[PDB]
């Protein structure tokens, strides 16, 4: 077995070579099915939906007719009818008003469309709302019991403003802009740093779903929010936008062993006269402190409302992230704000104690606590009881479906003594908890993945990895007999799925290793003798595509079974043209974190198009799903807990040597490892803990010393620092830099000069500990598109130039 | 011509190597005379000197004895002037009257006798702390002239005194308050600002006045002229921190060129003390119109003090380009008391007379640029309306010469009741007379501790120059009355720094050439009976000897060649040890090339430049030019490259290295390279982005990429403002031209330090956001929790690692030339 050497590109050449084979847009995505109600007509719905029809173009609202008939011997092709005339990431709308309220670069808008007006068949100029507002206004969303009325965020405070009336007031006086930002680091209605960035929230306020009417034909509306106090939280400065400007912005970065914010919830309470005035605005605080009430609860995860609007709820976690605990909080536990303190003393008497917060559901794990999107709230049939449908993997070891009723008991603490109360002194009994799903697979509850539930068939529908961990798929099951789970989509590919509100239509965005993504709409429908049946029906095509691109060639999926006691799954590029008896120089792409799956049965030609790049120069290119990985269930994934960086490695050598026992052209002795983040991290760790193995390392934006990174991950997965001092020792590759090779050209850390997720500092501390030890390394540094042409040349050369070709054989 | 390859250690070699191939002489003299006509000893000799190795820096005294033993060399002994306390000194004054010492040594500051009517210990003294109040450090001590019983210090950006004998402390300034954050209180007294300190050398803000006035108690008033600066328009820049642990950055005010300078004025604190020695008052004056008023056009003050009768505050002016130069007498009676009410203002103001007036005792101008230097000697004033004082300048002749110039204080002809603003010269003096008291094709030096000592007995200054060479420094001595014959008094071979006694009888010079090591020798002066003008220097005592010729260090021979430009360049050439026949061996060109630094002159090169060594002992030749720009070959020679920066100093190196080439056949062309730091990380820089057919790799450390990141003092100076001058700033700054590097890897290597607090990062950072837009490779390595230089051992270990590494791999080895 001989070793092939990768042609030696100048850099010049390699920059061509990268340009030819360059040479996406966002697909269809936030659907909304509208009912035509049109019996004459020959459309059943209207689907509007957010999308980019070009490369260049900026993403805007679109619709499409949907028909209520098709010829079965063709293929319906929907055309895309600009709704409009910057760019929107996401639209709010009111069904009975057909009001769309959405922001498009500073301006908040308004169109309608699809209501009483009708259905426009031309583009919409929108309507710009009013403001006295200096600044750029966020989050905006409308009323939902009241179309005229919205609410926004600006400088870090609640406002709401009337579009009919033109009547604008500030809700809440929390933040002065004007002053410095170290007495003043508090917000009302945004959600903090940790909160967006570990737990997907990005809204701090949510609008009471209905309107109390007042005793002289008006109306009360309401706005929960969450209001922080930042003070206490850790600041770093990260170096500003403008490198010219030779600044740094300060921002609260709660890091890990330090303090999260100071949380509390809040209410205001907007009294509206007969016309849409304001009367009054009363802003409201809980009766008791958020600690003495929520025992324990550091993070606020996520919030809304019942759809009465009767109570509040909020899904609550502690610190280590081992407990969850779903609870309503009743509109009446706020009282008025008031600095007297004999006033105040007055509001806490006028209110009952069997006003009191209720813990509906809790649970607990020994690995951790992963949150989702899935909560659905059935309506109140009985007063004391509230039904509802959650997701946990904390029975099973996977995430299932559950319906659960509580009883909403008179709390047994009593406030009119004045004590605090015990740890389960606000817990419901649980008078149910039926398993709608059950199996070694899991229901599907973040990044856009959710239920859709079917009150009147009784059914939900659910995304899930029954049929394979490589392949998402949709599902319908009852929740009332649950038994059969009726798969919905066609198997070979990936799917993620939409279904209409009035659940007879679903859209489904699927790929496959081999063909690129496509998005189409499916009707559903029952066989006569039985509405539990579901069956679909493709109806047509929303997007097209482009068809298997010739210079792109895909990988296998392989697999082997682990000494761990799992199947692991990985991906494998073989090098273009393969010489017989001949072995090539190997590129591990890696991330290898939680929260990721890098090997599915995916079009991976966009994402990781220069994987197929690597492998058209002569490189093999191996992709393998450690221990931690997502989408394989709770035990699998808890594997690395306490212990990061500790076995993710093994996993990784362990496939890389399968695939090289049975496959003699992978070179043992020219392997590279490249990741970014996590996969960085890794990266850095394969160099540190394996030389043997690993000729070079690129380590990009590598997390290198875990008591930098923050709280709600660092303390999910290695808890607090105190109670792990080793594996945050053993698991931080700053703090073990005497360990590096003492040759050169194997190791190249990237880094954004910039980046606010994973900062520099985790680079530039490895850097001064690698100094101190005297270890060589490479550096290349993106301080601020024209970049990542860069980092792909580099990368490529550096590859070539100490991995790939004859060179680098000479230079050991 | 066969090409040599270096032999390829790996890094753990080269690291072994650099690691097994791996002290302040005494400086700060004072001569202080016995006075004991039985003793052995004229004088005694004080000085800062570190005894050897890891050690302090420390106060000693030597004896320097009546007569000698002409037949062998005397070797003066060290003793130990203090104890050990209970860090190390680097500065201290002195009164002559009561033999006090004062110093900082660490956190403290202390004091002891010796030399005066107490008389001369014969053992080590213990020193004195200065007890305090405050909490924090205490900067610039400084004995009163007028009473050494009075110091006075900098705490926290505010003045200080304390008396050490009776104890008392005393706040004089309350300028900064020291809780609030810096964004908002960004005001200072007796403190120089960053520029001043970095691009004019002047580290003091405050000035004793020398002597006391007597008040009808039987007490004295003590005054202190001071600067004040407001911070507050000057631009804020973060660097990141020493503490990596907490991500946080540290501000300070960074006046980047084209932008405010501080807003300055005078000031001046009036101390009345009671008949013992107790603080009875502090008035805070300030002047009696604002600074933009009555300094009309000035933007720096360069230099400040007082005349040794204490009537008169001089200062030495700067306007903004430094093109104009003010010596300035301000009289006390031009500052008044601060007032906020404005009527009871308005009536000191007029108390004043119009008379009292600012006085510009000389002035000067040049198309090139003004360079400071703390050569100013006035003379003690015995004609009421006249002053006589000498001074250096290049703005006659072009090179700096000594000048005795005599001015008439006449009254001013603007006057105050009017209540106008005073027209440009109506401060001005007549210039009675300025003679020259030297003149020529070579320069007196007036900087880095070069200055002027005047015997006002014999008529006499001695001073430094290069009228003997450009490569050698020089004591020499003239008459300022009769000037004419310049006697030159130390030894040729040989570049001196000298240090003349007081008394002027003796002389110190630290001296070395460049196989030789420092030396510091004494030396007796003395005169024919018939004629004292005719000056004759005897060796008298060793003070420091020669370690000797060490076996490691080869020397370079100092070369030079007539370049097109018409001047003669000077440099360096170290050849390769074992140097083989018919083989040519790669080139590594240091460089500087900037101004206010010359790298090529006959001193020894064994410590500070002791890796060019290196290089050669591995098979590298090692060249050092000193193009156009640089510093002791006059103002015309400097002035070169005004307003053309990193146009013209490429094209001397390379000239000079092919004088070399085409002269010596071991000089392989197709393997250059070139490393430099600071402007010679720029230069670097420049070498390779136009002279990519010359120069193989370039190793740019701590690169100037781009003038307007860069401070007023310097940058201006040398480029003028950047409103006039667009095409000078863009061609003279690399960051802008980022297309025109090499589309090579392997080419390019840039050094800096992360914390860098003179060139900050800013510069690399943005030079590789230019460098990614233009698609083209960089190398880079960063030396964290490290400002100007590479103070911690390991970072310059591992810089010398990788730099020796980096020339291995990409231009002398064997790989180098196969990567191609
Ligand atoms: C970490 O999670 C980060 C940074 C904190 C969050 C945003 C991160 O993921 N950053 C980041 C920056 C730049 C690119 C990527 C993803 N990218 C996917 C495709 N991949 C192409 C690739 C892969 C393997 C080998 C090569 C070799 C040469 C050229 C391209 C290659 C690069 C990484 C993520
Ligand atoms: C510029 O003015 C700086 C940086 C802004 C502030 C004072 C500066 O000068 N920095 C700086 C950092 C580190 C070292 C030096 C001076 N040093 C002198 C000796 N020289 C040795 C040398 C020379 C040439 C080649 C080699 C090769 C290997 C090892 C040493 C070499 C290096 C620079 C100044
Ligand atoms: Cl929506
Ligand atoms: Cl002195």
């Amino acid at each position: 077995l001989e070793p092939f050497y990768v042609e030696r590109y100048s850099w010049s050449q390699l920059k061509k070579l990268l340009a030819d084979t360059r040479k996406m847009a966002k697909a269809p995505h936030d659907f909304m099915f509208v009912k035509r109600n049109d019996p004459d007509g020959p459309h059943s719905d209207r689907i509007y939906y957010l999308a980019m029809s070009g490369e260049n173009r900026e993403n805007t609202l679109f619709y499409s007719e949907i028909p209520k008939t098709i010829n079965r011997a063709a293929v319906l092709m929907l055309s895309w009818k600009p709704l409009l005339d910057v760019g929107i990431a996401s639209y709010d709308y009111h069904q009975g008003s057909g009001t769309f309220l959405f922001q498009a670069g500073s301006g908040i808008y308004h169109v309608k469309d699809g209501g009483p007006q009708g259905f426009t068949q031309q583009p919409l100029r929108p309507n710009l709302v009013e403001t006295s507002c200096p600044n750029i206004r966020m989050d905006p969303k409308l009323c939902p019991a009241d179309p005229d009325w919205i609410a926004f965020i600006h400088s870090n405070d609640i406002w709401i403003s009337n579009i009919v009336t033109r009547e604008e007031r500030r809700l809440t006086y929390v933040h002065n802009e004007l002053a410095n930002m170290e007495e003043d680091a508090r917000s009302a209605g945004v959600a903090t740093f940790v909160l967006q960035e570990e737990f997907d929230r990005y809204s701090g306020y949510w609008w009471c779903p209905k309107a109390e009417t007042t005793p002289s034909g008006g109306k009360i509306l309401r706005i929960l929010y969450e209001e922080n106090d930042e003070s206490e939280v850790e600041i770093i400065h990260v170096t500003s936008p403008m490198l010219e400007t030779r600044r740094a912005d300060s921002f609260r970065y709660p890091k890990t062993g330090t303090a999260n914010p100071k949380v509390t919830f809040k209410m205001s309470e907007i009294m509206i006269d007969a016309e849409g005035r304001i009367i009054d605005v009363i802003d409201k605080e809980l009766i008791q402190p958020f600690e003495i009430l929520f025992e324990g609860v550091e993070y606020i995860a996520r919030a809304g409302w019942t759809p009465e609007g009767k109570y509040a709820w909020s899904i609550l976690l502690d610190r280590s992230q081992t407990r969850l605990q779903i609870v309503l909080i009743s509109p009446e536990l706020f009282i008025p704000v008031e600095d007297d303190v004999m006033e105040r003393q007055r509001l806490i008497e006028s209110v009952p104690d069997s006003v009191t917060p209720l813990i509906i559901y809790e649970e607990t794990t020994d690995i951790w606590i992963n949150i989702h999107d899935i909560f659905h709230v059935f309506p109140q049939s009985h007063e004391e009881e509230i039904e509802f449908i959650f997701a946990s993997e904390c029975k099973t070891g996977f995430r299932h479906l559950y319906k659960i009723t509580s009883i909403l008991k008179e709390s047994k603490y009593k406030r009119s003594s004045g004590g605090l109360p015990a740890p389960s002194d606000f817990k419901c009994p649980i008078k149910e908890e039926i398993a709608i799903t059950s199996g070694e697979w899991e229901v599907l509850g973040r990044h856009g993945s959710n239920i859709q539930v079917d009150e009147v068939r009784r059914l939900v529908y659910f995304e899930g990895t029954k049929d394979s961990p490589l392949e998402h798929h949709l599902y319908v099951v009852s929740y009332v007999n649950p038994g059969e789970v009726t798969r919905l989509t066609d198997r070979g590919y990936s799917h993620s799925c939409c279904i209409s509100q009035h659940c007879d239509f679903f859209i489904s965005k699927y790929s496959n290793q081999k063909n690129p993504h496509c998005v189409s709409l499916y009707k559903l429908s029952s066989p006569e003798d039985d509405p539990t049946c579901k069956t679909k029906e493709f109806w047509a095509t929303i997007l097209d595509s482009a068809g298997p691109l010739p210079d792109y060639t895909p990988p296998e999926i392989f697999s082997f079974e682990s000494t761990t006691g799992f199947t692991l799954y990985g991906m494998l590029y073989k090098p273009h043209d393969l010489q017989p008896g001949k072995k090539y120089p190997t590129v591990l792409f890696i991330y290898g974190g939680p929260q990721v799956q890098l090997v599915n049965n995916r079009f991976k030609g966009v994402k990781y198009f220069r994987l197929n790049t690597l492998a058209s120069l002569g490189y093999v290119v191996v992709v393998i799903d450690n221990r931690g990985s997502c989408h394989r269930g709770l035990k699998f994934e808890g594997a690395f807990k306490y212990k990061m960086g500790q076995i993710e490695i093994d996993d990784q050598v362990e496939g890389l040597q399968y695939l090289a026992s049975r496959y003699d052209f992978i070179d043992l002795d020219r392997v590279g490892i490249h990741g970014w983040s996590y996969g960085g991290y890794l990266s850095l760790m394969a160099l540190m803990q394996r030389s043997d193995i690993f000729r070079v390392a690129i380590a990009g934006a590598p997390v290198t010393l875990w008591i930098f990174y923050d709280t709600g991950y660092t303390e999910r997965y290695m808890g607090h620092p105190d109670q792990n001092e080793q594996g945050y020792y053993l698991g931080s590759v700053a703090m073990q830099a005497e360990k590096f090779p003492s040759e050169p050209n194997r190791l190249l850390l990237l880094h954004g000069f910039l980046d606010e997720n994973v900062h520099f500092a985790h680079t530039s501390i490895l850097l001064s500990f690698l100094v101190r030890a005297g270890k060589p390394y490479d550096l290349q540094i993106y301080p601020q598109p024209e970049s990542g042409e860069h980092y792909e040349l580099h990368l490529l050369h550096y590859l070539q130039e100490n991995l790939g070709s004859r060179i680098a054989a000479l230079k050991v």
